[PDB]
């Protein structure tokens, strides 16, 4: 909150200035100081707003030399933290740490400054509010400044390279965190240097994150490659070719439940997906989906396809018989009824009918038992909101099954309606069929695009939209409430103006006109009005904004493309049997690697 | 005027060429004007036809020769101006400042050429006719031609630095009028060195404008960050983190009834809504925007929305009855008439409707008062003409409270034909719900958008349009004129001959056609040529120059709906009471800065 944080300033400033001691250490006047540190009836434990001493001032204002007076006055103020909640755990050793003073890190630890000290504060969590995160210890500060010397002279003075945070990162995971992603590999290099080892490498976070996949999912690809070339063998080069074996452990994650590619391609952040484009992810992933990832998304789709076929023809073929009651109203053109339960399977066809939609029914049974563990699983809101995954197919399958299941309640009770869920399980159940698309280059693409439209710029259309069609419907509806509906009928009462203003907009019928009779003035200007505002000029800048959209987002549309094949072959072998998707790679006891398994990679250069 | 300015030159070549002394000064030869400045009958006194002397042309040829012994010769000559209409004050001080001769301003200074000489001239005013602005002293003449000698050797010898125009101008506002704003910061820098304040930056202008203002008016960002580095406060720098305290004084004007901001986002230069993204500003109006101006936004487009839902049932539910006389034309299809004023409050329901029109009579008139004051605040012109204001959007909703009032006296006055402002009124105040659309990323741009192809290219496209319309109808109805108009009757008069060409310009009616009967074969070549040159060509040719335009002023789009955002924001803080809009930054008084009020900017830099 920046209204806290500003007023947390205000009190560091007012109760600065307040104190002699911290106005003293603030500035560079070191004779006020002076005479402040040969008084001999105090601890020099004042503290500011967020309980910082005075040598945390020193530190913050790069004061070296009232921060060394300080010291040699009260040494024990090297040990003393802040103490108040944006900086619970902030020692004046982080502020020099921070700040890669050489001089004034080395005069605190000369005096016993802890290199454990935890800044457990509000300022220091990984937080969006929070513009950098260092850590909580001086190791993890002098690593994410980028100053080797500190870090080199903190391990001399016993700082674990093993310390974990709040969130349970590594001075190794706070290191992928940083932007600067040029030095943070060598700097990685420099504290794998003392690693000796149950190795740093492998040490998890509360996620459960190890730093190769924390690499993964940030989406750092730098350190991705820094980390790769360390798991990589080459074989041999003979001429321009090069044979390279890969490490697939820490990748394809066989005898794991959460997988490294299930964690990177499911991950919210953007650049995550560049992951699976490097050298050993986006071979691992093309061999899996080009060997058996493909032909299982084929097959599946065409027993869902199937599957709707049986769906479609259980509707057409649907009991109906002759209405009991006769029709008074004129406008009423209901002839059919839903025939009971008892008089509806009377028939081999009405049996055969039995049999599709039992098989409806276990199928969306089928669907239910296999989508909602897969909710349980991960977070719903990941479920439903990734692209990636399928989120707004996984919502309308789950809605058509649901819809389904509720047309057979009605369907054993004889409720009346079942044209209702019957329609909108139609309608999704085949638009459920586009989720397939995902395996073709030709469908997929343009599958996202229609995503991207849907959940962007024809939901701003809409309002706009329904703003002018409400305007103009009103208008148009009390134009022709004076006059005979028989004559011209699509604005007779309010609802029927609304939908046919709909219409108008989308010139999907056309204008109302009767020139056997005379129609108002009003209706006249207010069409040509309408039609010069909604049709030409709203549907084409839409039209337009499509066309600039489809332009702009071309490039992010390939690379969703590939990830959402990435997430479909990681899908594929997590729910189907072990026995239909054998290992990938090839086992290296041969290599005198091991039991470990690799991918092997020959390229071509020059 | 180009004219007058060409025809005072040959004015000028010709008494140059006519008087001996101006033609021996304006060329190099010293000799003819050796013999005429030895003769001791005269005075020297020959003006040219805009009063010049022939130390003038002397100073504008840069003959310095000539001008040194004209000065030795006549020494009044220095102090003498012209004296016509283009040059009421211009001396060759002036001249000698503007041609940037160091020698020659030295030479006038030493024989006593007035520093004060105000060229008020209307070739020196600030005029689109001139091409440059310089002011009317040799100071400022001095500091916008870029030579800091002369502004050093003319306040020396006595320069104002506080010398005004007639236009209120110091020459500091000068200085930022420049367009070379490079050294223009630098010669602000060496003017604001003798400044000993009372002080010249705050001196405003006839506009009331400071320079701090001005430079927020007229866009020079240059300045105003040049400006804005002596009104900044840097806390500390712990890190990459900087705290740094920003001035609000002259950027907030809390206790100022025309703020600053205010100005910026009503100017009507371009560049001036790039001062709202600079680093004091773009943080202030974020915060203000994110903290009150977005919930109280939301609310009044809520209560906007409801008092529409409220009209449009009152318009909905008008009441009619049965009408008196019977119908005798075939044609004629109204059934309903107006009910009388004593038969339309006779019911509960009515008594509802009535409820809701006096809802609507008192939201009318809280729009006219809460707007007239607002037209009589600002220039008319650029309160019904700025898009970022919210100029047509004004305009409509005027209209529409109007069209309200005219309702309410149409219907307390029993006047029937309240159809017609009430289905302008519904049109125009439910497009007056797009004005709420600036609060959100989504719609406001697409809104800006609308506005910008409204006044753009669409006015141009109605042009060619009702040509094409014009002579297709007329051919279509002169087709038709000797036909039967019960078999075909889009073209049976004129007015429906022009609204059905105009429908089938559109596309929005189909083609008539009527294959029991034949047609004449000049409507299938008319409307075959009607079909390839208006449909096929101009409607596509219309839709791809919209969308050439989309493409092209997307950028400028999204700086006007940030600008739009800053506006609402500055109105709602304006109008709305105090106790809604607490005043934005935080007080310095801990900080030893006074009663100052700043803004915090914490930035991360590496």
């Amino acid at each position: 909150w920046e209204q806290y944080r500003d007023r947390v300033n205000m009190l560091q400033q007012e109760r600065i200035r307040d104190s002699p001691l911290l106005q003293a250490a603030k500035e560079n006047d070191l004779r006020l100081l002076k005479i402040l540190l040969l008084n001999q009836s105090c601890d020099f434990q004042q503290r500011g707003a967020v309980g910082e001493t005075a040598l945390h001032v020193a530190a913050l204002y790069d004061n070296l030399e009232a921060a060394t007076l300080l010291m040699e006055a009260a040494p024990e103020l090297a040990k003393e933290p802040a103490l108040c909640e944006p900086f619970v755990g902030q020692t004046a050793l982080h502020i020099a740490v921070m700040n890669q003073n050489l001089n004034l890190v080395r005069a605190l630890l000369a005096r016993g400054a802890s290199v454990s000290a935890r800044a457990t504060g509000a300022a220091f969590r990984r937080s969006p509010h929070n513009l950098i995160y260092y850590g909580e210890h001086p190791l993890s500060f002098a690593a994410c400044v980028g100053s080797e010397e500190i870090v080199r002279l903190l391990i001399e003075h016993g700082a674990d390279i093993r310390a974990q945070d709040s969130l349970g990162n590594t001075v190794l995971h706070i290191l992928i965190l940083q932007p600067n992603k040029t030095f943070a590999c060598q700097m990685y290099n420099l504290l794998l240097s003392y690693d000796e080892h149950q190795s740093l490498e492998l040490v998890p976070n509360h996620q459960g994150l190890t730093p190769f996949k924390l690499a993964g999912v940030e989406g750092n690809t730098v350190m991705f490659q820094h980390l790769m070339q360390k798991r990589k063998h080459v074989q041999w080069t003979c001429g321009p070719l090069t044979s390279t074996l890969y490490d697939l452990t820490e990748i394809d994650s066989w005898g794991e439940e959460l997988s490294f590619l299930e964690l990177v391609v499911s991950s919210k952040k953007r650049e995550a997906r560049q992951i699976l484009e490097q050298t050993p992810v986006k071979e691992l992933v093309s061999f899996k989906w080009k060997k058996y990832g493909r032909p299982y998304f084929c097959v599946l789709a065409s027993l869902y396809i199937l599957y709707m076929i049986c769906f479609t023809t259980c509707c057409i073929y649907r009991p109906l018989k002759l209405r009991d009651d006769n029709r008074t109203d004129p406008r009423d053109i209901t002839i059919l009824q839903q025939k009971l339960l008892q008089e509806a399977y009377v028939t081999h066809q009405d049996n055969i009918r039995l049999v599709g939609e039992l098989v409806t029914v276990t199928g969306a049974v089928i669907i239910l038992l296999l989508e909602i563990p897969d909710i349980f699983r991960v977070g719903a809101s990941r479920y439903f909101g990734q692209t990636i995954l399928g989120g707004p197919f996984h919502v309308i399958i789950i809605t058509y099954a649901s819809l389904v299941l509720l047309t057979m309640v009605m369907r054993l009770t004889n409720m009346n309606g079942e044209v209702v869920p019957l329609s909108f399980a139609l309608v999704l159940g085949w638009c459920s069929v586009m989720y397939f698309a995902r395996g073709f280059q030709m469908l997929g693409p343009f599958t996202i695009m229609i995503q991207k439209m849907i959940f962007g710029d024809l939901m701003r259309f809409c309002w706009l939209m329904a703003v002018v069609i409400l305007g103009f419907a009103s208008a148009f509806h009390i134009t022709f409430q004076t006059e005979d509906p028989n004559n011209l009928g699509e604005f007779s009462d309010y609802p029927t103006a609304l939908f046919s203003t709909f219409e108008l907009f989308l010139t999907i019928i056309d204008g109302p006109a009767n020139y056997s009779v005379d129609l108002p003035f009003m209706y006249c200007i207010t069409y040509a009005a309408f039609a010069i505002i909604a049709t030409l000029l709203m549907l084409n800048l839409f039209i337009a904004m499509m066309g600039d959209t489809h332009w702009r987002v071309a490039q992010e549309r390939d690379e969703l493309w590939r990830a959402q094949v990435v997430a479909t072959t990681v899908m594929l072998e997590r729910k189907m049997p072990r026995f239909l998707w054998p290992r990938s790679g090839i086992c290296g006891y041969e290599y005198g690697l091991g039991d470990r398994w690799f991918l092997r990679v020959e390229n071509h250069h020059d």
